[PDB]
């Protein structure tokens, strides 16, 4: 219907009785009543930060709210006392109310040290408050003994934002509260902290992934328990991982390459979480995080009906600054935002009519050409509104120069739609990877998907390594073949983990797969650190693997965090080596993203 979106702060920095104010907790009471919670900051920091948790209530949907209340006081003087990143869990069978939080006193999350002792103050503790009277008071207990089965797990927080309860399956009425914990090997790993009956005990499932963080689960429509993670390993996208046991244990992490995230909170929510089990409506998501690699902003809606296989549908809340975020659904229909927009904490609502959006995901495959040539690609729509469309329109975005046209047949409902596109690309166009990105428009809304067209390179799938000097394996995947995954988030890295790992040069050498007319390598460097960026090199060919003519090539690279070109005169080979001679300011390791070769396929 009519497009809502509305918004106002909760908390602003220096403003009632703080500083600053942050990481946002959002939920809505079996009464209806909203509750918006956050820390206040005296001395702006994370725990050991002596925080208080700061609950504000709206009786009326969203629209006014009441006074800032104290549900965990913060001490202030010694001995400090800190309680700080709230997640709500509302027990929708019986009515209680929790709100997860830390209890810090000299340690927080890096340094919180082994033991589960409640009076130990160099444990960061696992809190929680109940409120048995609908978040109007609140009584308070530490659960670290209860949720640490593994003595070497020395730290533990509760992911800041709102856990759920099961609806459906053997396992209906769970409660789950994501955490993250630190292993004895210092690896930071998510795990679901579940009560079976209904919070009186609580306890941890198996530990999931390594470079984990502050983590989300979402039930399904058929029951299984999605995760959606915080990166801190930095790859620039969310991890993903699913449990089939309600929450105790997770299949293998992934990177989630259509989620593009900062290394910051997010929160996924069933749309319609009264939706009965395998139905079309209980199929819908809505997600929340900063849509950008490099920084906490473009703060972004997304929208799948397939469970979270697909996101077709996504629209920005917040072009600025735009930190953690958690989303409710509210009675009304419409959905509850609490987000930090840096100067506080904002809450922002907002219905299904303003996201824009149609239940159409469709597919464009990669291709490859040459330049000067036109290539039409097929496009699959698949139909997930219900509706029909006998008007669709695709409308891409592609370089300014390039002729690009595309066209979709109808929408029929339950039904798989054919398309197509046609580029042109002109001669003279230089070799590289193209994202081209393509929009379906229709008047119940739109949808979206990128693809790539790749201009005169060597296909990666085909390439190995055929050597390299060194590469990290043991403290992180720094494998060679990284090189050639058609990933900027993976790279190789020599070896850092042993002293004795050589410095420069170093040296990576691929086998094409067959002899090819080649006539350039692009280098891609690091893209989440700055210390391991190839300076001088060199590039040797060859046809045999033993043989090596060259350098056919040397020079420098920049610090640029896009593909560098080096070029050499057209020649064929089946093994293209990089002699990497230096780092850009003489560092021990060389570390690359990805390498492509120009040449004819
Ligand atoms: C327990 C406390 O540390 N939580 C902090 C969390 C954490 O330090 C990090 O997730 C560790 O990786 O980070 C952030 C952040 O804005 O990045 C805010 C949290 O309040
Ligand atoms: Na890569």
């Amino acid at each position: 219907g009519e497009p809502l979106y509305t918004e106002q702060d909760l908390a602003v920095n220096g403003r009632e009785g703080f500083p600053n104010y942050r990481i946002p907790a959002l939920t809505v009471t079996p009464d209806g009543d909203l509750l918006a919670s956050y820390d206040g900051r005296p001395t702006g920091i994370d725990a050991p930060g002596p925080n208080s948790i700061l609950q504000r209530r709206s009786t009326d949907g969203g629209r006014t709210w009441g006074e800032q209340q104290v549900v965990s006081a913060g001490q202030t003087t010694a001995p400090i006392k800190g309680f700080s990143d709230p997640s709500y869990l509302v027990d929708r069978e019986t009515g209680t109310i929790f709100n997860f939080h830390v209890y810090s006193q000299r340690q927080g999350f890096a340094g919180s040290r082994p033991g589960t002792d409640p009076a130990d103050p160099n444990v960061l503790h696992a809190n929680v408050a109940t409120s048995t009277d609908g978040g109007l008071t609140w009584s308070h207990r530490t659960i670290t003994a209860d949720i640490t089965p593994d003595p070497g797990w020395r730290s533990r927080f509760a992911a800041s934002g709102e856990g759920i309860q099961l609806r459906y399956g053997p396992h209906a009425g769970r409660l789950i509260q994501q955490y993250t914990i630190i292993n004895a090997a210092g690896a930071f790993q998510a795990v679901s902290v579940y009560s079976d009956d209904h919070g009186r005990t609580w306890r941890a499932g198996e530990a999931v992934g390594v470079g984990m963080d502050e983590n989300k689960t979402v039930e399904l429509s058929d029951g299984r328990v999605l995760l959606n993670s915080r990166d801190s390993a930095r790859s620039g996208y969310r991890k993903v991982a699913v449990s089939t046991d309600g929450g105790h244990s997770y299949g293998p992490v992934t990177i989630d390459r259509d989620l593009p995230d900062p290394t910051n909170n997010a929160s996924i929510i069933r749309a319609f979480p009264d939706a009965p089990a395998g139905s079309a409506r209980a199929k819908v998501l809505l997600f929340s995080n900063a849509a950008s690699q490099t920084s906490r902003s473009q703060g972004t809606i997304r929208m799948s009906c397939d469970d979270g296989q697909t996101w077709p549908v996504s629209k920005v809340f917040q072009p600025g600054s735009m930190s953690f975020s958690t989303l409710t659904a509210l009675p009304d229909g419409t959905y509850g935002l609490l987000y930090e927009p840096g100067t506080g904490i904002r809450y922002a609502n907002f219905n299904l009519a303003w996201l824009g959006g149609i239940c159409a995901p469709f597919t464009i495959p990669d291709v490859a050409l040459e330049p000067g040539q036109q290539v039409t690609v097929p496009v699959a729509v698949t139909n997930q509104s219900g509706i029909a469309v006998p008007k669709p329109s695709l409308q891409l975005d592609a370089s300014p120069d390039w002729q690009v046209q595309g066209s979709v047949e109808p929408l029929m409902p339950g039904r798989q739609a054919k398309g197509q596109v046609t580029i042109t690309v002109p001669a003279g166009t230089t070799p590289g990877r193209y994202r081209v990105g393509a929009t379906l428009r229709t008047s119940a809304g739109n949808a979206s998907t990128t693809f790539t067209v790749t201009v005169g390179l060597l296909d990666q799938a085909r390439m190995s390594i055929a050597d390299v000097d060194s590469e990290e394996t043991a403290r992180e995947d720094g494998r060679a073949s990284n090189v050639i995954d058609g990933n900027p988030s993976t790279f190789w890295h020599t070896e850092w983990s042993r002293a004795d790992a050589p410095g420069y040069p170093h040296r990576i050498s691929l086998d094409l797969g067959g002899t090819h007319t080649i006539s350039g390598l692009q280098y891609t460097r690091r893209q989440n650190s700055a210390n391991e960026q190839v300076a001088d090199y060199e590039i040797y060919t060859s046809l045999n693997g033993t043989t090596w003519d060259g350098p056919v090539a040397s020079g420098r690279f920049t610090t640029s965090l896009a593909p560098q070109r080096a070029v050499f005169p057209a020649r064929d080979a089946r093994y293209i080596r990089l002699v990497a001679l230096s780092e850009q300011t003489g560092h021990k390791y060389a570390a690359v993203a990805e390498l492509e070769v120009e040449g004819q396929r």
